[PDB]
């Protein structure tokens, strides 16, 4: 039996333009995202699904539905965000004193006259109607972590179609530093509306995924989809800032903590001879994300410096948590191998004999340990691991999954490490962004043409840990890697 | 939601020698069974897997936990058996009054001397520990049938090894009417000390198998394994008339009802040209067992007798179910096709796609509504689902094939089939027979190095239908096939 | 036996870009795909393989072996291409008399001054070079075919990587009227400097992939990789232009006939209710760019035009062959379904149960005998099957895909299609494009380390059919599905 | 590539029951194999496959083409053996001074009287059929090397049902001196009539299998099919005496050669822990046979004896060999692990990730060297490889099994064994015994329906090893292991 403290609370996540659409009347296609999937040229050339996210679980509409699961599965956390284009879908007036043209971003001025003015552009509909459903979510019981942003941006600060054909004369998301100043009157108003339901406080979820597969990884099929490495770093140097200004915005309203949800992987080298290429790795892909908005450790061309503006503004780590990538030196660089990780072949074994999911991900419950305990030891701030599950329709892995990877929060967590929650990457299925409803991460299958739920049976699992504090004595055995003899090769 | 009666009750089947030895001092080495397993000659020749029952499970020590973890999942019926060799390991006095040499057995004296007589041969520990045993469970509230036998016979009535040889003078099981005889003062007997915990009563198990496997199937492994059509109809013959002669003498010490417990299987035609091909292999399977003991009809020779002795001998007929078989017609004849029903790969998929289990058997739910409701049509007799399960120790298809098969349960009900239980082969892992410990038939995993229980998620899944008398609409979806796609073929 | 005519000749496929490279000094890197391949984007978003030209085959310095161990099998017909970047490497004076703001091109002035003039530009060594190849082809007793554009544009002429940045100011390949005009000339000089080698001619290779791939399905890796409906409609244009200005230059110097090699797939209807959405992809697909070279049917527009300067510009039609494509009708729309055709699972099964290459694409023969005669039928103009193949390295598949379609091409040609040649695609291992040195189509494998080649066994059974000008009896059963059984699913 | 001396011969091996049945008028069905392949009982129970001999290749009749399609591959050595149930179908008259009685026979009479007596009871047909046969070989130009004995016994010397039922009152093969005593002058007379047309002789082919698979690994299905440890030492004894005799008559007729054929596997070791099991399976299973008859040394009890009438009775060793064996000790005992060698899954991967064929056989040509080389080292016998080959109808594993196990023949030539040939296992496919016409051997696929034979890929492969006595440059790449990738696993 492995206890955790009587504090620690299990529960979800869940996205906004993932799970709410799907109840007549919940359209909103005011986003890049909706634009993007709904793109004639971006089906054709099989960048997205084709799927459209329209027919989706329906949380708009089913809400109590979810929540009612929720409880019965003696869950105690959630971790939803509000679509900022159902509150604002409409532009805003040009924020005065505001150069676009100025790179940094070292300050944002909110008052309560510039919320009040805010105030007059919102969607009182979709104000209205996510308090009604927050406070749902607050009877019942459950702590509230808050995100901010978690992906789409209103049409009318990206148009992604024009950015992909190469056009930089529009609305550029990221890119421009309008959406870092937006960004940050945003997080100060929902704050501001919220605080009375809120628990703790999310600024954006995984902002590498963004920057990453938005301007580098173009197959992913994620907006804007234009290749290029620079417009890769702008992007991100613009997330960093617009998270410190958005830090600062929800602080001028309220003392809630605030985090950020980060995307991560754990780097294993894939030989002894491999240490330092993972070094590298996690460098070039935590740490400097992390020192910038920490240490305030940033630098602009080569030129290391340190904005006392970004320094210090984050108060807890949210852990994001799938899978594992091998690494191998090359003299100077170091790559990351296929066949493990994320790159694996789905529904086969990878090139260490790991089952792998529906998405092609490798089983790897250990890399959990060391994300935890890497984070800690370097930052000692406490942390939640805000997403962990795997796409799995069947459920002939997620038993197992679920069970080996509670273990290793718990053998953190004695290891020393503040981990205070765990929160599975979905209560029910939801809309995988390119990849449409073909990938189910849900502990409940839905019905997307009756929108109705189902507990498979490792709902059941889940909810003998939550509902005791712990993975008892009798389904202690899941905390093992999936047979892979009946399963494909 | 698919309800059931209210008087319809959930439990389980186990058997003696397949789950009684573990714990220290439970030995019983007294059967044909145990002596066919440890027998050289018979594990050079590959014929019995090498794993010995002394290490099983230890219900005979540990029944307290296995109750237990039963009443945890509302499991309301439960079907075990005495071991024979238990309570007689050592011969009896050749019943006078009795010529070996008759070959049909109308009748045998049963009177309270001779009850009283067997009592000085009995042995008072093993019947003191099955009382107690039979005692705890019924504290619990479980309803209680109780198998005459299943299997095993002591080796004062049957040395396997000499009958493999060929030689038939020594004790030869069924072959011989002594066994008739003692079968049934031993069936008398024991209904004579347990009426007051039994509350229905079954003579034995699966009769077909043990003549069918052990003179006809030879690569089997069941004992005597001596290949012979004739010896395998002496053998039923004998079998049939050891259940009239039982069944009359537990009425001689009870009015509790008396059935029997049988291997079934569903005859599918291959093609719609092969309708009386099933009709055919249903008569030579099932048909010529039941009408016997039940019309009386029989045939010495090819003389289509009718033996009153046999009249009526059945209250209740046990339906053991697994998958299904396959035939096709040949003239006058017919055949059972490979790559379906129990001939199929292990952990692949049959010639029709389905799914098999980890013993080779198709996934086929419709056949158990088919066996269920042609036994109702002709004979109306009420009816218990003494055995359906799956050997899958990883647990991937026994949420879907318990859910599934229940609901045919649910579905022979509704077109007006008295069935009054459904019984899942095995709480607990056990040792099959010639398999051994490999093929894992439970709800609940055993450690057999440590003799503890896990719950395999499907438990949690039963303990669901059980606690409720129902098909709850959320695990409704588990009535299905499990996806073949992440499986092996 | 299957015997084809006297005249049909039995032979290979291979192209510069792919073969050409491996040998020291064998260099090309003026090409867009040179460029292409080696950009550091494109290899990080993993557009291509990663995998370098520079490696490959050697066939600039190994063609006496690739020869040798052609005529060992007993070939007599190879098609191979001149690469345009070789012999203008610098870029020609702009042609006066020519405006590029011109739509159409109907017309180009060759003459001999004009061929007198570019021969002062042509690279003298690669001039040699080749005709020292052609001239050891032609001595071994090969007739040969000669492509004049097997993909990649001299970067004077298109720079890939500034036209994905979405920049239209530079060299940008079939979207400038300039390439059709040049390439129109570049046709011309080498028919007027090799027409006493060649014996057939070829413009283009599957012109309908490089409009294809490079502008819509961008996923694949193809340059420039700008997704646009448009522009690939522009290239489409430029392309059939193209061609008709080099068939008339080619005519000028050279009496040898001149057609066109497109890559083809057999449209199947998902079922009988599809016949529709089959006639409207291979209108779509096929018929609307050989009406446009063959009736002279094009449309500006929406505007149906007939151009005389196009029609009649075509000699003979390669028919390129790999797999199927399945689609499905839609109120008037059609679509193509994936787990067919070319969109199946490596090394798997399809969702018809055929089995599948190292590259995911279906076996199915009988599509071969489909789009031949649908091209007879309609055109009645002869053909060769100008390419036909399988990825597959080990061998297993190959030996029943070349025995089930050369049974096909002789199944077409009983049906009265003219067709002379089967050209098998590819001699030996070479480099696939997007996809590297990873996907292996040779009769003959290829060691990248010494460059040094082996007989797979299916060379062997080429070796029969060719040697003997017929499917003879004793291979005859290789005319069959490969046993899907033995293989992965 | 790597070249073999000029006198190593490249061929082929052959059984009579195997391969002759099939044309109209060459069915025998005086064996105890033709007639425990017809049991009902034996097919009932699933022992024999249902297969019968009847509808073989027909070599009786069509063996013109089965020589003509050797000749093509460029064969030059043959080994066929003789059926003793076609010359001496009736009963002979019992030998006089002789007394079955006896346990030992340390010898038999044969002077040309006795020929001359047994010539009167010889079946002439029969004989001139055969004379025929090995005429039209001859001619050919292949040396032929002679087996005397193949498995089946005439039934007047065994009648497999009457002991499989343990009836010991009958003839019983080789558990009675008689079948010892008459095997001896069969060898004679045979030489006697042929030694014309022989090269070398051979007195069985694997006793150790018809030893072994008959009396203990009863599963197989071989006659008797009765399991007893000592009945197996008794035919085992008496096999070696019939080895001894019939040597000694065929030298009384002949100078010619004379070996045995004896089943083999290469012992490896699970773990380097586990060298002395392997030295321990070796002399169980190879070592005390050979020095039976080498040596003469032999232990009737356990009374290691040395019978001069065994000394040295062998002229050259033949060499079967099909996988490997791997063993693992036990405190003095050694075992056979599952999931490799021989019990492998069908068409799977072995424990160790090798490639298994459709019998389920693990690849590992290095067991050849080992075998081979501890022949040599041991005995210093000339030696033949008398078989090789694998299962496996498609053709995707043959090419590399054929060529890496001649590679190791060649390899331990090369150590300095005297090792003078390598024969096949088949020409053609054949009948598989228990197995029937499922497991397909041949380098030739059969239609047993057409009796009409196919060049499988690896019969051209074959040609040009034969053909140019050497693994030639250009097939030296199949001398490794089938990928196992897209192979099923």
């Amino acid at each position: 039996m492995y206890s955790f403290p009587n504090s620690f609370r299990f529960g979800w996540s869940q996205a906004g333009f993932q799970s709410e659409m799907g109840t007549p009347g919940s359209e909103d296609p005011n986003t890049d995202w909706y634009k993007w999937v709904h793109d004639p040229e971006n089906m054709a050339a099989g960048l997205v699904s084709g799927d459209l996210p329209e027919n989706g679980p329906g949380y708009w509409g089913n809400y109590k539905t979810f929540h009612d699961n929720a409880q019965k599965m003696g869950l105690k956390i959630a971790r939803l965000n509000s679509e900022w284009s159902r509150q604002f879908p409409n532009p805003l007036p040009r924020p005065q004193n505001f150069d676009e043209s100025k790179q940094d971003v070292t300050e944002v001025e909110i008052n309560e006259n510039e919320l009040k003015r805010l105030d007059e552009y919102a969607n009182k509909d979709a104000l209205n109607h996510y308090r009604e459903i927050f406070k749902d979510l607050k009877s019942r019981g459950l702590y509230f972590i808050q995100n901010m942003y978690h992906w789409p941006l209103p049409l009318w600060l990206h148009d992604p179609i024009r950015v992909r054909r190469g056009d930089f004369t529009g609305p550029s998301g990221w890119l421009s530093t309008r959406t870092v100043y937006e960004f940050a009157r945003f997080s100060a108003y929902t704050a501001w509306k919220f605080d009375d339901l809120v628990d703790e406080y999310s600024t954006m979820n995984e902002p590498n995924v963004v920057g990453g597969l938005g301007y580098v990884g173009v197959k992913s099929g994620f907006p804007p989809g234009y290749l290029s490495f620079e417009l890769s770093r702008r992007a991100m140097y613009n997330i960093i800032q617009a998270h410190a200004r958005a830090y600062d915005g929800i602080k001028s309203v309220s003392k809630k903590p605030v985090g950020i949800i980060y995307a991560n992987s754990s780097f294993q080298p894939l030989t002894d001879k491999d240490m330092e290429a993972v070094e590298m790795a996690e460098n070039d892909n935590r740490w400097w994300f992390f020192d910038a908005i920490i240490r305030g450790e940033i630098t602009r061309g080569n030129e290391k410096i340190v904005r006392d503006d970004l320094k210090g503004r984050l108060d807890w780590i949210g852990v994001n948590y799938y899978t594992r990538t091998v690494v191998k030196r090359t003299e100077k660089g170091y790559v990351s191998l296929g066949g493990y990780g994320h790159g694996c072949e789905r529904n086969s074994v990878s090139l260490a004999g790991l089952p792998t999911s529906d998405f092609g991900w490798e089983f790897f419950p250990e890399g959990l340990y060391d994300v935890l305990t890497k984070y800690w030891n370097r930052y000692h701030l406490y942390m939640y691991v805000t997403e962990n599950g795997i796409a799995d329709d069947a459920d002939y892995q997620r038993p197992y999954y679920l069970v080996s990877h509670v273990y290793q929060v718990h053998r953190a967590i004695n290891s020393g490490a503040d981990v205070r929650g765990y929160l599975h990457w979905s209560l029910a299925d939801n809309y995988e962004w390119a990849s449409g409803f073909s990938m189910r991460f849900g502990l409940l299958k839905v019905d997307y043409n009756t929108k109705r739920l189902y507990w498979r049976p490792s709902a059941l699992v889940y909810r003998e840990i939550a509902t005791n504090g712990a993975i008892t004595d009798e389904i202690e055995h899941l905390n093992s890697v999936p047979p892979v003899k009946p399963l494909r090769h």
